[PDB]
């Protein structure tokens, strides 16, 4: 229910602004001074100009590094987010990973959904669920995901904690 | 710090999935069945195929009524989300509002950022707080937002509750 620093990076639906006090709504109250994410009145900084401050809410990052949507944003120079250009990745990149847990298709391109996350997926939120660990040649996960005690990649206590074989374990 | 139903329609950062228990992670335990938003293994339907629904986390809704990212979702047919084609709106498009609280620029195109939200903005999260209520001719906000006591539009208990001049006022 809470957002931003107060809600654990949590985001408001439909681009509602996360006021400085971790709540959701529209208006100067939530969108003005303070705003942590959502349709903030002052567009955030990102990537090049911000060292990789990727845009939250799956917003596009412009060539100047401000978060938003629109041709100006998602169009050319788009440094991140749902850009209109095709974002490559994978073996064909020298092994490169998609941003914001995006799946890298067999074809070497970022996206979300069956075609991207399904069979052949190279990194990101791949739904193939390939097992890792001791019982799998010692396969490690991509994106530094936690290889759970049951040889499964994920992120969370169930994965990163008790018996986390590899990745971002909590021990 | 709860998502989905367990957290007031909240979404997780970086495309992490919201399990059936209201928590954020990556893995069949967050992304598998139960997943409420985020990079769900079984994409959420949307658009005409799904009664006009919008995609969580600002995902494109492909022409087939499935949410995701990449050419197939954001390219052609894209019935919603950060569509690759400039979304049209306003006095130009028959008063058509931008979906997911996007700002309809004066040039009739949905986006987020100074260019769309700033001066001219026709609807959505416009950073211009044009006065509403008796405070200024009895003006009414766009998107069914609540005009508060002060004569300023927005969403929250502070705009929709006590002294809300018009809009989706609570009371
Ligand atoms: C110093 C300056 O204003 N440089 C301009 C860029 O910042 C500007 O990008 C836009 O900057 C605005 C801040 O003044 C942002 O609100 C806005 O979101 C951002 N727009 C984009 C698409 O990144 C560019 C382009 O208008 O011009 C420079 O001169
Ligand atoms: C009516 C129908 O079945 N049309 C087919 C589409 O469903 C199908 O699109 C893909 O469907 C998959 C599940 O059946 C989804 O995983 C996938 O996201 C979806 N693709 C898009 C872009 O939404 C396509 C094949 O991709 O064929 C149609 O005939």
């Amino acid at each position: 229910q809470r957002c931003g620093e107060q809600g654990s990076g949590m985001e408001c639906p439909n681009n509602l602004c996360c006021s400085q006090y971790g709540y959701c709504g529209m208006g100067g109250d939530y969108c003005g001074k303070g705003c942590q994410n959502g349709a903030c009145w002052t567009s955030k900084r990102c990537g090049s100009q911000a060292g990789g401050k990727t845009c939250p809410n799956n917003h596009c990052c412009s060539q100047y590094g401000h978060c938003g949507f629109g041709a100006e944003y998602c169009g050319a120079g788009c440094q991140g987010g749902p850009c209109r250009a095709d974002i490559k990745c994978g073996s064909q990149a020298g092994g490169k990973l998609c941003p914001n847990n995006l799946c890298c298709s067999q074809w070497g391109y970022c996206g979300l959904g069956s075609e991207f996350c399904g069979e052949g997926c190279q990194n990101g939120a791949c739904s193939t669920d390939k097992p890792c660990g001791k019982d799998a040649g010692g396969r490690v996960c991509t994106n530094n995901y936690c290889c759970s005690k049951w040889g499964s990649c994920g992120i969370g206590p169930g994965y990163c904690g008790a018996g986390c074989q590899s990745g971002g374990c909590d021990g």
